[PDB]
């Protein structure tokens, strides 16, 4: 899997279960298109996004539905969600690994790249 | 100041000067309108964004120029640029400090809300 | 105010307040000494805890106390407390920031060193 | 493994390679005592410190050598090393991850903690 998405609860420390995701790419006409979406299995874990042949150059966003993950643990964050912008596979293929660390009034967001 | 916004540089260990910030505000047809915009000062921060009156509730956007900023400092940045988005409620929370962590492969932004 | 510390709590997205903070400086036999501390304003803030005759080069422990924050508002935490240890330099950053920002199970750790 | 560590880089958006860290834990004289140390792998890990019957209840310190990471890389950072301190097994045995990601002059350190 060229795209993974890793979740973590900052308050608990445990993985972030069952956290819903978004990803668009930035088609020709300048506009987010719908590319893939699921949920953080038990693990925190998102694999299975998309394939090498489907996931080309270009500007992709992931959205991470934070508000809903701790609404529904009782809490009322600050944040919609995390969003996450970036170019992939402008230099070739990669594997990105997009995670993200989780409070109610914080995030925090890293990738690792690898070739 | 109902908001400001402040970015700080992880590489550098300092503020983050000259960091263009656009904030929008959600439309009913769900599309993202210009609100308000400057660059960093050298402190870092952006104040003067908004006013009391102006700032009512509602859905915001905070989109800070991050790729600009590593791509003038010669380090290959991730992101496109860093966002923060949040609904605004009168409920208390009075002013808003939006701050933001810079590093080229991550960022961590928190919230500080105060009475 | 040639070092002055500020601590922030991501779960109530507010400054965190009345924290203990307790600096050393590590002795010729290494072990550390104590030097300065406080407890955290309503800002989050702790100035005044050295001069610049006394903040010599050295190395320097910041132990910021987590626990008993975390204790006092009815949340399990993961540290003991938050350490920050770094060498003063006099060539060049003469006034050192040192952020926290805290969860229950994690915390960032940031310095801003200006001239 | 109930012990693991896990060190990313946030300058160049990889595992952090080859990292020393040593775990002490507290003794009954109050004093740090050596539990364990390593290097991360290629893949930013750190198994095999310790077992589960020698992971016993106490206050443990894992510290992450990052000046040496940073310094080797060409780069004078703020800190001496990340230091992660801790009571462990205190409701029975758990498993830990430690992970630390690293800038210069900033960390983020999380943990996960699973039973
Ligand atoms: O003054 C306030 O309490 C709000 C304005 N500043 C910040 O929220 C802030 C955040 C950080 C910060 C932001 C992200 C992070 F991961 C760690 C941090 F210490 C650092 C500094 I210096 C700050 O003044
Ligand atoms: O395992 C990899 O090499 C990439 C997928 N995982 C992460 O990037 C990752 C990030 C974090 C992490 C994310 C944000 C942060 F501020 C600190 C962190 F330690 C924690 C863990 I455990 C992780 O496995």
């Amino acid at each position: 899997c060229p795209l993974m998405v890793k979740v973590l609860d900052a308050v608990r420390g445990s993985p972030a279960i069952n956290v819903a995701v978004h990803v668009f790419r930035k088609a020709a006409d300048d506009t987010w298109e719908p590319f893939a979406s699921g949920k953080t299995s038990e693990s925190g874990e998102l694999h299975g996004l998309t394939t090498e042949e489907e996931f080309v150059e270009g500007i992709y966003k992931v959205e991470i539905d934070t508000k809903s993950y701790w609404k529904a643990l009782g809490i009322s964050p600050f944040h919609e969600h995390a969003e996450v912008v970036f170019t992939a596979n402008d230099s070739g293929p990669r594997r990105y690994t997009i995670a993200a660390l989780l409070s109610p009034y914080s995030y925090s967001t890293t990738a690792v790249v690898t070739n």
